[PDB]
């Protein structure tokens, strides 16, 4: 049992909720919210943006600490940082972004990183300002993640599209 409320069940593993994710974070401080990366952590927009928002900045001081040291990640890939006042960790994922032209099947490798993880709130990765098709990203999402995840949609429209037409 869990703290997670509100949410239809897709599979045995796979929820969803019409909300945006800075308030769900906010509410449910759970153990793991994935952020919408890119590969350098400027978080400047999109659920990154809104999700840095929220931590006043220290998210953008902390993952400009990680570049600085390590370098940018990769597309598919992931790093886990401080979850600040909204959740223990984040986990920043790097899905492709399609209007900078990436390849769209790594996709599921960005899903793959949150098998490391027992459980999570997360977005649809690739989805929103990323460029791809939601639809899509949840359809890898299902087929991919194992772990027990908890996907928060922002838009009411796109929410209701994704839950009539799941197979
Ligand atoms: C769950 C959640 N999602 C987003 C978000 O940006 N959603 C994008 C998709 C995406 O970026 O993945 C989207 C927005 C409108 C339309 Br129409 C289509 C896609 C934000 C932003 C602040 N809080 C958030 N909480």
């Amino acid at each position: 049992v869990n703290s997670f409320s509100g949410y239809l069940k897709l599979t045995d593993n796979v929820y969803i909720k019409n909300a945006d994710i800075v308030e769900e974070a906010k509410k449910v401080k759970p153990t793991v919210v994935v952020n919408a990366a890119n590969v350098y952590l400027k978080h400047g927009g999109g659920v990154a943006g809104a999700l840095n928002k929220a931590t006043n900045n220290a998210m953008q001081v902390e993952s400009d600490d990680y570049i600085a040291t390590n370098g940018p990640l990769k597309v598919g890939g992931s790093c886990v940082l401080s979850g600040h006042n909204l959740a223990k960790h984040c986990l920043h994922v790097v899905g492709p972004n399609v209007n900078k032209g990436e390849d769209i099947q790594l996709l599921k490798s960005a899903y793959e990183n949150f098998n490391q993880h027992e459980v999570l709130l997360a977005p649809l990765l690739s989805a929103g300002i990323f460029g791809a098709d939601p639809i899509h990203s949840l359809r890898v999402c299902v087929d991919t993640v194992r772990t027990n995840v908890y996907l928060a949609v922002f838009d009411k429209n796109l929410y209701d599209k994704l839950v009539s037409s799941f197979l």
